[PDB]
């Protein structure tokens, strides 16, 4: 008698009047709000939001570019269930981090369509 | 954000020596051991059966029950069944309740989904 | 190997600016608008949605009681997302605008839940 | 009124008495039968199985070292399994074993993905 179960879910979000989608994330157990940007594949983290997550700003390799900027690991991300080891960089206006595509796709499900961004996934 | 989620379940039960599937349920706490039957529709108890679930043999009316919560995988509520042979039968009146119900040679395999 | 495919859908439908929630539906081959009634169990059609139906009203039995009177009917074919059989309903009064669909339907979803402004429907076929 | 679809799929592997579970697949369009290796990474094609997709052999850069043998690397296009997946790595081994061997590197990709008592479970998701 073979049994078997997982936690499965579903997240779904409305596109603000300003046209971008946003998404709160805990990211090494702090909270991060997020913006969603298509264009993008990596987590753009700002320099504020770096700090709160333990990185020293004077200490960093600003070495790529995109916009100059120092690429990054972050052990977890949560937005729904635990995904690890995700690509990011902090880079300089910005007030708001931002959300690519990579950390997106590695959802079961995650389509856009009409105003609507929906995930799906499962746990454990 | 509108976030939502569940337990999906999967078990998978392998055919008996004798060429039937026999399931263990929990029936209002009460374990209980069904033979799977493909051509039933509603359960079918023995009177044995139906003495341990707290019921009255000759105060009922073949005699139709409703059985409060069963148990397999997941609690299903309210379930058809009489009394009138050996062993309690299980039916696709219950088993069509499941978001998945097949068998493939010597497995039944059952899906649900909880919350 | 033991191998097993289906069909998965979901629909998901904004409320409505009067604070309902409408499907459109396929009946028996013909586009039906209904409204979704939570607390409703069976549906129910309008005289008119019943006609386009081919139902002829003064030959139904009125046998179920609510204090009116209304005729119960079976619906062969209704598609919303999938194709379900044999969907139970009943002829409404004579004052109903729109259909309604309740319960005994939506259960049979997979899936269905309100949040806020959404409805979202989940189904499965072969 | 927003409106999705897709296939989903399940797909089971009783183990096999010898303690393996073997699985066939369709690659670039041509069967091939396949021993599952949960040691592996990437998938371990066997020279005939090469020749059967077309690789010619003696152009093959083997530039590998396995286990000890040399072998060379490769993609497969295409491996059908349930649903299709695109670019899978391999390389074609100068060992002798029979069979070809299919590693982690591809059940990974599969939605779902689990081995227990003596059943391999594969859930997969196309449109």
């Amino acid at each position: 008698m073979y049994k078997w179960s997982t936690e499965v879910g579903e997240i779904i979000i409305a596109r603000n009047r300003d046209g971008h989608f946003y998404i709160n994330a805990f990211v090494n157990n702090v909270k991060i709000k997020f913006m969603v940007d298509t264009g993008a594949s990596d987590i753009a983290l700002t320099k504020e939001d770096a700090q709160k997550l333990g990185f020293d700003l004077t200490k960093l390799k600003y070495t790529r570019t995109y916009l100059k900027a120092a690429p990054i690991t972050l052990n977890s991300v949560v937005i729904g269930k635990e995904f690890k080891n995700i690509k990011g960089h902090v880079g300089g206006d910005l007030d708001i981090s931002l959300l690519g595509m990579s950390l997106l796709e590695r959802f079961k499900g995650f389509r856009i369509d009409k105003d609507l961004l929906i995930l799906n996934y499962a746990a454990a």
